[PDB]
C-alpha cells in the first residue's frame, strides 16, 4: 500500500531518504532518494563511505550493493566535447536489512505497478500506457519534489512541461554549464527526461545539487506516485533566469531495468 501518509518532516514525506557520500578528499556530497520497497532506495547514479538514512533517524543504514542503470555513462559523450551526459541517471541502493514500515518510513508508488493502479482507483485491466496517460498527460503537470531547508524536509511545487511548453523547456538546456556549444539539444536532452522550472505557467522553485536523486512526485487522488528522479539543472541557485530548468529521469522510460532489479519486491509490476 504505497504513496500514503497519515495525520513532522518524515511523517509528511515518509519515503524520503537522505544520502551522504564522504569522499577521501574531505568534501561531503549530498543526495536524496525514495524508499520503493523494504530493501530498496531509488536515487541518481551520478551521486556516486556512503551514508543513507530514512525516517529522519540519526542512524545510517547498512548498504548491501548499489545497482546502476547499465546505460548510464557520465563520460559517454566526452569525445563529442560534452563534459557530463545524464542519460539513464538512476541507481538502486539495496539495504542489508528489511526496513520496518511505520509512520515515518513508507514506500512511494512507482509507475506501471499494481500499487499505482490501486492508488489511482483504476480497473484491473489498467495498462502501463493508461497509467502514463493519467500521470503524464500532454500538458503542464502539477508535481512536487522534496528538498532540505535548514535540516528539515520541505515540499516544493513544480510543473512538468509536457505539452505546448515542452520544447521551450528542453531548449533551455543550452544555458546549462558545459552545454552552451551543443548544436542539437537532443544530444543532451534525451527521451529519458522530464522538464520543470521557469516562470510559465508559474514561477517554479529550482533544485539544488543536494536534491539530486530525490523523487519528482505527482500528488493524485490523495496518494504520492513517483514519476521521475531529479537529475540535473541549468543554474545552481543555492537573480534566477526564466531559463532555469530542471531535468529528471522519467521512470516510465527505465522500466525494463526497474522491473528486473525489483522483481522480488512484491510491487506487482505490470
Ligand atoms: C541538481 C543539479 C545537478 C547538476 Br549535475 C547541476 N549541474 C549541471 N547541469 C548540467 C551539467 N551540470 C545542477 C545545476 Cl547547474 C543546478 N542544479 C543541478
Amino acid at each position: 500500500l504505497c504513496g500514503m501518509v497519515w495525520e513532522t518532516d518524515y511523517h509528511k514525506q515518509p519515503w524520503q531518504a537522505k544520502i551522504s557520500v564522504i569522499r577521501p578528499s574531505k568534501g561531503h556530497e549530498s543526495c536524496m532518494g525514495a524508499v520503493v520497497s523494504e530493501y530498496f532506495v531509488l536515487t541518481a547514479a551520478h551521486c556516486f563511505s556512503i551514508k543513507v538514512s530514512v525516517g529522519g533517524e540519526k542512524r545510517d543504514l547498512e548498504i548491501e550493493v548499489v545497482l546502476f542503470h547499465p546505460n548510464y555513462n557520465i563520460n559517454g559523450k566526452k569525445e563529442a566535447g560534452i563534459p557530463e551526459f545524464y542519460d539513464y541517471d538512476v541507481a538502486l541502493i539495496k539495504l542489508k536489512n528489511k526496513l520496518k514500515y511505520g509512520q515515518t518510513i513508507r514506500p512511494i508508488c512507482l509507475p506501471c505497478t499494481e500499487g499505482t493502479t490501486r492508488a489511482l482507483r483504476l480497473p484491473p485491466t489498467t495498462t502501463c500506457q493508461q497509467q502514463k496517460e493519467e500521470l503524464l498527460p500532454a500538458q503542464d503537470i502539477k508535481a512536487l519534489f522534496v528538498s532540505e531547508e535548514e535540516k528539515k524536509l520541505t515540499r516544493k511545487e513544480v510543473y512538468i512541461k509536457n505539452g505546448d511548453k515542452k520544447g521551450s523547456c528542453e531548449r533551455d538546456a543550452q544555458y546549462a554549464p558545459g552545454y552552451d556549444k551543443v548544436k542539437d539539444i537532443s544530444e543532451v536532452v534525451t527521451p529519458r527526461f522530464l522538464c520543470t522550472g521557469g516562470v510559465s505557467p508559474y514561477a517554479d522553485p529550482n533544485t539544488c545539487r543536494g536534491d539530486s536523486g530525490g523523487p519528482l512526485i505527482v500528488h493524485k487522488r490523495s496518494r504520492f506516485i513517483q514519476v521521475g528522479v531529479i537529475s540535473w539543472g541549468v543554474v545552481d541557485v543555492c537573480q534566477v533566469p526564466a531559463h532555469a530548468r530542471d531535468f529528471h529521469i522519467n521512470l516510465f522510460q527505465v522500466l525494463p531495468w526497474l522491473k528486473e532489479k525489483l522483481q522480488d519486491e512484491d510491487l506487482g509490476f505490470l
